[PDB]
């Protein structure tokens, strides 16, 4: 007896430079004008159908919010419900579908992203979140095409590891998809596709409901409409747009409801766990919840550490996309001695930053935040930093929303580690600066542990080993993914994965199977 | 550059036979009259203190309820705040010791275990559980010493990562902030080695409330544990009444796990307990829970009947029906059922209860205590008096001097009865007989009244019956068994946190 298996290798997507006269710089080009003064009409999905509901919503670019790049509509609780019955009755055939095939698909999909469709991908993420060309391409490559490719390689040699049949026994592992649909969700104003919340869920057989963020729904809607070309099959993934808390609501009322996978607040989350424990009796299986949240990052500096090295890493961290990254530095602690040379060299790297339209100029830094409300939070802050006595705003400070939501990169010092602005996120372009003593750097380590709520990434700079060692074991649950001399959001598996995608994170892509032991005797 | 890396190769660890005449059976028999009209007086511990409360308990040995094999007590509120505090100052060195270093305490036990201490455990679980010497082994063996060993390995295999070189790259296994509360409840009847175990040797602490009906047992491999190295303030040894012991690990804003076994019920109730107060931990707790179900055994008419008659009745009555995997459910086509139904009878009068310490011929024996007595006991009323039910063997008990239960056979005319659904965890087995062409109703009928799915069976000559049956009964059973009995013949990850260094040079 004998049975045809498959095995699958995958390389990283690289990602291209863009340079001034390049091809890719062409498409892209092209890609952009065919945006500038368009809108698309996008309607939830359920099944191959298109669904309008009076309940119509506009993202507008970040940067021209005179520019509406997409109208969609809110699914209401009818919808949604629809969407469940009928994602639940593709469940079984899909998750029966082999491994092998569904892997297909999104390796599909990849290859489309990376090639024919990547100016398309590159440019609504540009024109509908704000993003610069570098920031488009890192995360379309390292974040939307690696993990469908590395997902796929996962999925395919998980079905190898198979148990040695001992006669007169045979045995094998059957990886079921989960018996339920998958809810995934990411904030009505969320600056990622999130891509990632819906396709693992689905690679490993299981049937979603996405409500994808409303500020990025011209590239979600991209990407969903991808999946469809390469041949992901009807009611696998459910394209259902919605307020935040009625699809919450909904979703978690669900007798059906087997997982919810999650990026956001934290605030958010712990709502969304307290309703599936109140509604726990009533689930046909035990719903498993991912969530992705935090935190307010940090770069740690010692006496001995590059100048240059902190202020390149840490303007970059802080500033690169406006802070509007999970992983963003916005708390920056500095040795009283290293500080006239850091706050100088900050100061006037600080002056070469350029804020505008991403698509006009590919020499912009970082452009618009992305919506009114974040403006309207981040000015708040602002306004905190110059008045409150034991904050001064070295740089930038003024924000204007006259054309886009553009805020200048602000660096703001605090006399008190404990500041609001030190421990509350802003995820915008403000970063926070608390001067030590020298001889209290020890002292300093610790606290920046304890004033660590929710904390996912951080670094310390040091050319002192010692001191690195000592900081790596301090700052140990400090940080999920931590740098030694480099910067918190990361440099150029998934070239974007990290702790989040590591066995025993939230996001490791096993949660999303049951595994079955079938034992047969001879 | 280049390094080495580490890796452990494991083998199974042997069930003896237990032959007359045998070492094993000569050190059992010992060990057993050591037990004999003696009581151990077992403290909580927390770190290297031995601690006595007025709260004093008994476990008793099931068969015979009069023989008070262990006193113990139940820790309070202010013992179990200690024993976090502790726990807690100790946890960062702990997580700090490289996996190897706690992996090796975690091998020294299980091969004490396997060894000079062999005989005790098994004589523990015996007298304290009312385990056959079979059923102790087969557990000492699985539950306890293949679990120390085989989770030793993964833990230690889980840093073996690619080489990186100078930018640097490694993953760190963190143990989860906080601690473990690892609980079983108070009349369950596992040892809980590796409910504690698993989460130590990831690297975290653990305030251990074990279940008073194994006490005498779970205390014995508290001390292998320590003796094999186990630092003070790693595991903390807490008996305690479940419910103040419930509310008072899930009131603490430094709980960061619950690792349980029990039952559902008990499960939802922590489930929710850690949801409404999620608002006060410092990190989000992780749960895990291992629990019964309603276990089925399905028969297609093409099945060998003395296959189906040996594995039903083993499932369903090994251990008094006290295994999370037992059968209790058997269903049977018309066809078959007179060879089936009086093979079953023929067997069922075969089967000894009695005490297992004593008489080594014995099935099974007493039930675990009292409060699971009189479930059992209600339900033996039950398939008595109910219309759509026929007791076809057995159907008595006693409790004058131990908790005796008849192995009983319910035949039930109904396919949604509570017989059928509901679990039991006892020595009742219910039958449904099907008619021959409707086998394919059936099979979907199993799986729609399946509310918790851990095990299952199906009995079946036909090739293409056994493929049909695996696909609907997919989501039906987590261990599923072809022509063979449920109860048989990357979980530890839940304990760690990984972190992603990365270092540009
Ligand atoms: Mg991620």
């Amino acid at each position: 007896r004998w049975k045809h298996t498959s095995s699958l290798k995958v390389a990283n997507e690289p990602v291209l430079a863009f340079t001034q006269g390049s091809p890719e710089r062409d498409a892209l080009q092209k890609a952009l004008k065919d945006l500038k003064g368009r809108m698309e009409a996008i309607p939830c999905v359920v099944g191959d159908e298109e669904v309008w509901t009076s309940d119509v919503q506009y993202q507008v670019s970040p940067f021209n919010h005179g520019h509406k790049v997409a109208k969609f509509c809110y699914a209401d609780k009818s919808l949604l419900n629809k969407a469940i019955e009928a994602a639940l009755a593709a469940r079984k055939e899909w998750d029966l579908k082999p491994i092998a095939d569904r892997a297909q698909i999104f390796l599909k999909a990849a290859d489309m992203l990376s090639g024919p469709r990547r100016a398309e991908i590159l440019a609504k993420t540009m024109v509908g979140q704000g993003k610069t060309v570098i920031q488009a391409e890192i995360d379309a490559a390292a974040e939307l095409i690696d993990f469908f490719r590395f997902n796929a390689k996962y999925a395919v040699e998980l079905e190898g590891q198979q148990p040695i049949s001992v006669p007169p026994s045979t045995n094998s592992t059957v990886y079921r998809g989960l018996e339920g649909f998958v809810a995934a969700i990411s904030p009505f104003n969320f600056t990622a596709i999130g891509g990632n919340l819906a396709g693992a869920p689905a690679l490993m057989g299981n049937v979603v409901l996405w409500k994808p963020s409303d500020t990025a729904m011209l590239a979600s809607y991209a990407v969903y409409r991808i999946l469809r070309e390469a041949g992901l099959p009807p009611n696998i993934i459910q394209f259902v747009p919605a307020d935040g808390p009625l699809f919450g609501d909904t979703v978690t009322s669900s007798e059906h409801l087997c997982g919810i996978n999650f990026t956001g607040s934290v605030p958010t989350f712990k709502h969304l766990w307290k309703q599936v424990a109140q509604n726990l009796d009533r689930f046909h299986t035990f719903p498993r919840l991912a969530g992705e949240c935090g935190g307010k990052n940090f770069h740690f500096v010692h006496r001995s550490a590059d100048v240059e090295s902190v202020v390149s890493g840490t303007l970059r961290s802080a500033f690169e996309y406006g802070g509007q990254k999970c992983s963003a530095c916005s708390r920056l602690y500095v040795p009283h001695s290293l500080w006239p040379q850091i706050k100088g060299r900050l100061l006037e790297e600080h002056s070469r930053i350029k804020v505008g339209d991403p698509a006009e100029d590919f020499g912009t830094f970082f452009s618009a935040v992305i919506d009114a409300k974040s403006f309207a939070r981040i000015k708040k802050w602002l306004e905190h930093a110059r008045s409150s006595p034991s904050l001064t705003i070295l740089a930038g400070g003024k924000c204007d929303d006259s054309v886009g939501y553009f805020v200048e990169p602000c660096i703001v010092e605090s006399k008190d580690p404990q500041e609001p602005i030190m421990k509350e996120e802003i995820f915008g372009p403000v970063l926070s600066v608390y001067v030590y003593p020298d001889d209290k750097y020890k002292e300093t380590l610790q606290l920046v542990d304890s004033t660590t709520s929710y904390g996912l990434t951080g670094a310390v700079f040091s050319q002192d080993k010692d001191v690195v060692q000592e900081a790596t074991k301090v700052l140990r649950n400090a940080a999920g993914n931590f740098y030694i001399n480099d910067k918190s959001t990361g440099s150029i598996g998934a070239r974007a994965s990290g702790t989040n995608d590591k066995p025993g994170g939230p996001h490791y892509i096993l949660r999303w199977t049951s595994p079955q032991v079938i034992k047969e005797t001879h």
